C-alpha cells in the first residue's frame, strides 16, 4: 500500500472558509511598477533565489531593500507577492512596499522597507540566555501568525531572521519557498535548507504542514543554547538524516516510518544502524551551560520530535515555562 495520510492539528481548514482569490495565486494579477523609482546604493546580500540592494526611493528620499529575483517560474513569483501581500502588518512580518521591473531588462525586483540588523555570525555568540527567551518568543510569533492565515514558511533559519539588537526587534524574511496550506495536498519535500529541514522532507513524507516550521525552529534553538551553529551538520540529505538518527535514535525513527507507512529509499539500510537515544546532557559543557536550563531542555525536546503530528505548535510553544518571565516582562 502506499503512505497513510496526515492533517494538520491545527489551522487545518483556514483556506478552505477564505475567497478562492486569498489561496488561488496562480490567477493573482500583478500591477508591476518602475525600478527607476529606485537607485541601489550597495549590495547587501542573497536571499535563496535573488540579489538584495539597499536602495533610496527618489520620491519621498526614503531608505528601501530591493531583492532583484532571479528567473523562476511565473507562477512562483505570485505565489510570493501574494503570501507578503495577505501577510502584511502582521507581527514580525517583514514589510512589502512595492513591486517593480527593470523597465530595459525585464526583471522582476520586490521592494521591502528598511530594517537594519547584526549578522547571526556575529549575534549568537554575544547572546543572553534572556535575550535567547525573548527572540525565541518574537520568532514564535511570527510563526503563529502565518500559521493562522493558512501559511507554512518552509526556510526558517538563522539568516531568515532579522534582528535589530539595538532596537529589540525583529522580522522573518525570504517569503519564497512558503506555501497555503490545504488538507491532503501533496508537497514538494526540496524546500528549507539542509541543517534545518524535517525528517519528513529526508524520507520523503510529502503530506506534511505547519508542523515542518517548528522543526526549524529546534533546529535553530539547538545551535543557540549549545552555543554550536549549525547544530545537525550533514554534508548531504541522507548524512542529514543519519546525524539526527545518533542523537534521536533510530526506535523512534523506525516507529515513525511503520506508523505512515513510508517506503524508505533503500539507500539509508546500511548508513543509518542503529543508535539510542541521547540524553541533552552529552552537549553541555562549561562554555554554554550558563545558557542551559531544565526549562530549555523540556522545550527543545518537545520541537525536536520525528513524528511531526506530536511536536508543539507555535501557539503551545508559546505558553511553555521556558517563556513566562519574558511573558511577564512584556505585558507589562
Ligand atoms: O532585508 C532583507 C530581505 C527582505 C525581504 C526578503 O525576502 C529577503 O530575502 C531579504 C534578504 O535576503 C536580505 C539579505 O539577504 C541581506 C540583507 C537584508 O536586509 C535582506
Amino acid at each position: 500500500s502506499g503512505p497513510v495520510p496526515s492533517r494538520a492539528r491545527v489551522y487545518t481548514d483556514v483556506n478552505t472558509h477564505r475567497p478562492r482569490e486569498y489561496w488561488d495565486y496562480e490567477s493573482h494579477v500583478v500591477e508591476w511598477g518602475n525600478q527607476d523609482d529606485y537607485q541601489l546604493v550597495r549590495k547587501l546580500g542573497r536571499g535563496k533565489y535573488s540579489e538584495v540592494f539597499e536602495a533610496i526611493n527618489i520620491t519621498n528620499n526614503e531608505k528601501v531593500v530591493v531583492k532583484i529575483l532571479k528567473p523562476v517560474k511565473k507562477k512562483k513569483i505570485k505565489r510570493e507577492i501574494k503570501i507578503l501581500e495577505n501577510l502584511r502588518g502582521g507581527p514580525n512580518i517583514i514589510t512589502l512596499a512595492d513591486i517593480v521591473k527593470d523597465p530595459v531588462s525585464r526583471t522582476p525586483a520586490l521592494v521591502f522597507e528598511h530594517v537594519n540588523n547584526t549578522d547571526f555570525k556575529q549575534l549568537y555568540q554575544t547572546l543572553t540566555d534572556y535575550d535567547i527567551r525573548f527572540y525565541m518568543y518574537e520568532i514564535l510569533k511570527a510563526l503563529d501568525y502565518c500559521h493562522s492565515m493558512g501559511i507554512m514558511h518552509r526556510d526558517v533559519k538563522p539568516h531568515n531572521v532579522m534582528i535589530d539588537h539595538e532596537h529589540r526587534k525583529l522580522r522573518l524574511i525570504d517569503w519564497g519557498l512558503a506555501e497555503f496550506y490545504h488538507p491532503g495536498q501533496e508537497y514538494n519535500v526540496r524546500v528549507a535548507s539542509r541543517y534545518f529541514k524535517g525528517p519528513e522532507l529526508l524520507v520523503d513524507y510529502q503530506m506534511y504542514d505547519y508542523s515542518l516550521d517548528m522543526w526549524s525552529l529546534g533546529c535553530m534553538l539547538a545551535s543557540m543554547i549549545f552555543r554550536k551553529e549549525p547544530f545537525f551538520h550533514g554534508h548531504d540529505n541522507y548524512d542529514q538524516l543519519v546525524r539526527i538518527a545518533k542523537v534521536l535514535g533510530t526506535e523512534d525513527l523506525y516507529d515513525y516510518i511503520d506508523k505512515y507507512n513510508i517506503e524508505l529509499d533503500p539507500r539509508f539500510n546500511d548508513i543509518l544502524g542503529r543508535h539510542s537515544r541521547k540524553r541533552w546532557e552529552r552537549f553541555v559543557h562549561s562554555e554554554n551551560q550558563h545558557l542551559v536550563s531544565p526549562e530549555a531542555l523540556d522545550f527543545l525536546d518537545k520541537l525536536l520530535r520525528y513524528d511531526h503530528q506530536s511536536r508543539l505548535t507555535a501557539r503551545e510553544a508559546m505558553e511553555h515555562p521556558y517563556f513566562y518571565t519574558v511573558v511577564k516582562d512584556q505585558a507589562r
